[PDB]
């Protein structure tokens, strides 16, 4: 019902990465503090409706339309990063899973097969922009110091599931006790501090930083990642995530793609130095 709407992230000092790295190639190391001024970020990822707006308004082609394919996870079917991911043919925001799959019965579920570009055309096009790194992080700690999640260092606080990643044995069987297989609808879960949903898990989240795993120590004030690389960074985590082989459903974690790149588990949200017209 409101899901383009933003939520006002504080003017404030944070602790980027970590000094006790978890995947120590990622460059989540060192620590460093990191001054943000207040701005806005979306509370949902771009939905498939809200992402629909969109190409109803511009005629926009993805790039995943117009190469004719995309990353997909094996197990959602009815060069590859893994054996479990397969170049489909057809496979596009509008048919996450390939030609025979639609989005008709989640509409509200975070668009996926989007790539870096995609995602700058639709953030721009709505009056907004890509988050840094820094202020994707600094957002999904939601107010918090030095925690593994948004909520805390406790998976499921009091019982309860806070993120929709994996359960069971990757990738033979996902057991969907939290509630969900694939994704979930962008509004599912408890918001972090801050008022965002599904900030870790649920889909990886592009940012605008070139990615680098080479980190200076100094304090820095909106840093906006190095001045150019190959891969751009993406954040969170996604339905896939498993302690077991892919622990990046922290805040802290991180990850790189291609701009051209897209898959299954792969989404954003926008953010914005003040609000839009509305
Ligand atoms: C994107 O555009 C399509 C096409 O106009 C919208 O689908 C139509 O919606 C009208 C009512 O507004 C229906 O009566 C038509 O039958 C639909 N046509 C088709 C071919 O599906 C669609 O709702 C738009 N999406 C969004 C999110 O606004
Ligand atoms: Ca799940
Ligand atoms: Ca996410
Ligand atoms: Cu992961």
């Amino acid at each position: 019902l409101a899901h383009s709407k933003m939520v006002p992230i504080p003017a404030g000092v944070f602790t980027m990465g970590t000094d006790d790295p978890q995947i120590k190639q990622d460059g989540e190391a060192p620590a460093r503090r990191v001054t943000i001024d207040a701005f806005y970020m979306d509370a949902y990822d771009v939905s498939n409706t809200e992402f629909e707006k969109f190409v109803n308004s511009t005629g926009y082609l993805t790039e995943a339309e117009k190469f004719g394919d995309s990353f997909v996870f094996e197990g959602m079917l009815s060069v590859a990063a893994a054996p479990w991911w397969l170049p489909v043919k057809g496979a596009n925001w509008r048919h996450p899973e390939g030609p025979d799959s639609t989005i008709l019965h989640r509409p509200d579920h975070p668009v996926l097969h989007v790539s870096w570009n995609d995602a700058v055309a639709y953030c721009t096009w709505a009056g907004k922009r890509l988050p840094t790194e820094a202020e994707w992080e600094y957002s999904c700690r939601g107010g918090l110091h030095n925690r593994l999640f948004p909520w805390g260092n406790k998976l499921q606080p009091k019982g309860q599931h806070y993120a929709n990643i994996w359960q069971g044995e990757f990738p033979v069987t996902n057991t969907g006790e939290d509630g969900f297989q694939g994704t979930a609808p962008v509004d599912a879960f408890p918001p972090n501090g801050y008022g965002l949903y599904n900030i870790v898990g649920n889909a990886w989240e592009w940012t605008s930083d070139w990615w680098t795993v080479h980190h200076s120590v100094e304090e820095t004030l909106n840093p906006k990642g190095p001045p150019s690389g190959k891969d751009r960074v993406k954040k969170g985590g996604s339905y896939m995530c498993h302690r077991s082989y892919c622990y990046r459903y922290r805040c802290a974690a991180r990850s790189q793609n291609t701009p051209d790149s897209s898959a299954s588990n792969l989404g954003f949200r926008c953010a914005a130095d003040r609000l839009p017209t509305m």
